[PDB]
């Protein structure tokens, strides 16, 4: 029981930190995406000619994720 | 016993939302990277100046995490 | 217990896949970010002139992260 809640807390702790780290990579990619259209506007292109740069929409689904990851918290370490 | 499978699938079901974030965060990097390379043979520079400009053969284990996830869906889930 | 076995192989085989994809991502985006900044530096513009451009650091808790996935092995796989 213990052996299971071990493996269940290891599991949730190491599943925030990389949480963590997986948005801030986002956080990153959509900053580095902004500074290349300005640089792009400085050569007279739009976004429009380099494939994705005018899409800041990447898969967002922290909402959901957070909200199932302080569930399995409070499931697992009650 | 449906507690342990109440952890397990709460644990299926962010990863499931996690991956799909992650493959998302990989494809807009390579698109990034696609981008800066054009701006750099605007300058009149390769790839090669520029470190790692070159490689599109990031770390992708798509195909054995996707059937992991799955064989663990099936395995969890039954 | 075999079957609890079982979901947690399968889970520390799928993590471990995961992690180092990020990493691998991580290293991409950093490597872009610095790209980015040559080509700012060729406009005669500096990192500050572009939000998030001057910072490379990334949340990074690869340490955190790695001593709690090789604890999760040992834990899972005795
Ligand atoms: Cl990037």
């Amino acid at each position: 029981n213990l052996y299971f809640q071990g493996t269940a807390n290891l599991t949730t702790s190491l599943l925030g930190d990389l949480l963590d780290d997986v948005t801030s990579i986002r956080h990153a990619v959509l900053q580095n995406r902004a500074a290349i259209d300005f640089l792009l506007l400085a050569h007279g292109h739009g976004c429009e000619d380099v494939a994705g740069m005018c899409s800041f929409n990447l898969s967002d689904q922290s909402e959901s994720i957070q909200k199932k990851f302080q569930l399995m918290k409070e499931h697992v370490n009650k």
